[PDB]
């Protein structure tokens, strides 16, 4: 089976790597707004609905290309989505809308085991998003992986908070602290990015794409083999857990300094080793339009003792170092404007090993 | 758990009943052609993309609010999709279309266990049908039922066979041996009426809407549970087998005489018992837009001994009669129209009993 991943260390031989081509700003609604600093805001209200920058997508493209050659040279297989325009507006019987990209595939995919899972989105201009990795899905599909996708959300008004202190408004760390957020809980939601992988124990984040519906969905999902544990952090704008908390190894986890885990008691006592990385260098300058600076620490392992990070962080680097790990230095400085850093831009299809506990 | 049912006979607890409210006529395009005989292509061709007749449609609405009376009576709860305009235009990636209708529960939901799955569908005109039950599946799920939606097809044109022998060329019956209908094997897909429950053993056939592709789906999802079965049947027209190979019993099973099943001696060596119904009586002028005469074998089993057969087909009555099994009859000529009997205007959502093995 082409399919079999378990957790985020072990030998990777396939992988997903996504596309900048045709990429769009989306829409500016309620739910991209939570989600875009206040820097921002005017590049989105003019170019919503357009191409991202072209000239930054050409050199997003050719960084991407690299990446996609050295991990050949490492022995991996390269997958890659379909070329698509994401600019083609869509209608469903409860919106409208122009589309995204198809540059994250560990947004929209995670594999547990020998299956895959596509994830439903919570975001209106990833509604489709799905489209671009058919092609491989239906060959893994026919070639023997389980194939699944959660319930697609109807992304009525009614999964939004119509009023969520999103403009700038810091309380709304509150409402995080009680475990709300833009997204309601009328239809199970997710990104896949919220789920990070250690085995027999999958831990998730609710985050603003996230809900405890779609949480509650996966849990119930992938009993009995499978735990998956909810853990929450302080962030005012949680969004994908793999800037947050990224687990590199059996019992060895990247916290980010600025989003320390209210529950970091159940990992000091299981014996897990908590590294906290040093602050990313990207200049104030560099254009994030969605995301923060801590794509840094979104690493992705080939192995345990062999990292890809970017050429550019000079101080986590030095870190994986000392620790006895590898360092494959690519530069994706530009494909970081579209949010996200290597492990984001890829999806782990096969890695050699087993189904194992890291908690026990 | 709300949703507990593993077969097709044991003593009805809850139920949907669908809607016949807001009906349209498909859009005429491949598929639907496919289906619809001679006689109505230009209601087809003028009516499609607006409301079947609308004198038609409160009949049908008075004859199965009359059946959610009786079905009331007999002790079943009765849950109804909501309403929904189905004239509003969607548009995909892929395509753009209008709806149909939500008055066939049996054609998208199907369940096994405690486990209720949406089929993906092959008609673009029921890409969202789904909308209708989400309400009712979000409170099922809340109480504990798994709730599973097989992957959902783009519906491209690659789906498709363009050139299919529609019109009239009754070679269809060649290709049909072939395994060949108008759908090709690009993607999966299925509509769940395509598969009929006898407890560990799910029988499925490929029709003009299920495709090889859809059925390993199930099979792969149920496994090692569950084992799904194909089988076929004389005719150039497949869609649904509910009202081709009905089993009403622990192995008894309705063989409709002009759709001979070409695995037969399966059920014949395992002991089960093959009755084959009386001719319809239903008059050559009434309007069966979407179907055959043989609705009046689509029977629905409150438990072994009692059936709901339709009030107007006299010897079907008869031949249940002398098995030995009460009959609820109701009347649902009008309701005919849009496509199904009972069986199809319903989905058991819990029936008393437990898994058990039939052909063993
Ligand atoms: N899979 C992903 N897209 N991960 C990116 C995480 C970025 C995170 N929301 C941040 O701003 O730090
Ligand atoms: N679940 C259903 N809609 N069943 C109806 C089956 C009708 C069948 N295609 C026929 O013409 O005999």
């Amino acid at each position: 089976c082409p399919v079999s991943s378990y957790n985020e260390w072990d030998p990777l031989e396939e992988v997903i790597v996504g596309r900048a081509e045709n990429a769009c700003v989306p829409p500016f609604t309620i739910e991209v707004k939570a989600n875009t600093y206040e820097k921002y805001w005017p590049f989105y209200q003019k170019q919503g609905g357009h191409y991202f920058p072209k000239d930054h997508l050409k050199k997003a493209v050719a960084e991407i290309e690299e990446m996609c050659n050295i991990l050949k040279t490492e022995g991996v297989t390269v997958r890659r989505p379909d070329p698509i325009d994401w600019s083609l507006k869509y209608k469903t019987p409860d919106f409208e809308s122009t589309g995204l990209y198809s540059a994250m595939p560990r947004d929209i995919l995670i594999v547990v085991g020998n299956e895959i899972i596509e994830a439903p989105m919570a975001w209106r201009s990833r509604f489709f998003e799905y489209r671009a990795y058919r092609s491989i899905i239906k060959d893994y599909f026919h070639r023997g992986a389980k194939w699944t996708t959660a319930p697609k959300p109807t992304m009525a008004d009614e999964l939004y908070n119509q009023d969520y202190p999103i403009h700038s408004v810091e309380d709304r760390h509150k409402l995080a602290a009680q475990g709300k957020f833009v997204t309601t809980e009328f239809e199970p939601c997710f990104d896949a990015a919220d789920f990070i992988r250690a085995g027999r124990d999958i831990f998730a984040q609710r985050s603003q794409v996230t809900n405890y519906l779609g949480i509650e969905w996966m849990r119930r999902h992938l009993a009995p083999d499978y735990r998956v544990h909810i853990i929450s952090f302080k962030d005012p704008n949680p969004m994908h857990i793999d800037a947050t908390f990224n687990i590199i190894g059996p019992g060895i986890v990247l916290s980010n300094p600025d989003r320390p885990c209210h529950q970091i008691d159940l990992f000091k006592k299981a014996g897990w080793t908590i590294i906290t990385p040093p602050t990313p260098i990207i200049p104030d300058d560099h254009p994030l339009w969605m995301s923060s600076k801590w794509l840094s620490m979104n690493v992705l392992m080939l192995d345990e003792k062999r990292v890809m990070v970017d050429a550019n962080e000079v101080p986590i680097q030095k870190m994986f170092e000392k620790l006895g790990i590898t360092t494959i230095k690519v530069n994706i400085r530009n494909a970081n404007s579209l949010g996200g850093g290597f492990h984001a831009w890829t999806c782990d299809v096969r890695r050699r090993g087993t189904l194992q506990s890291y908690l026990d």
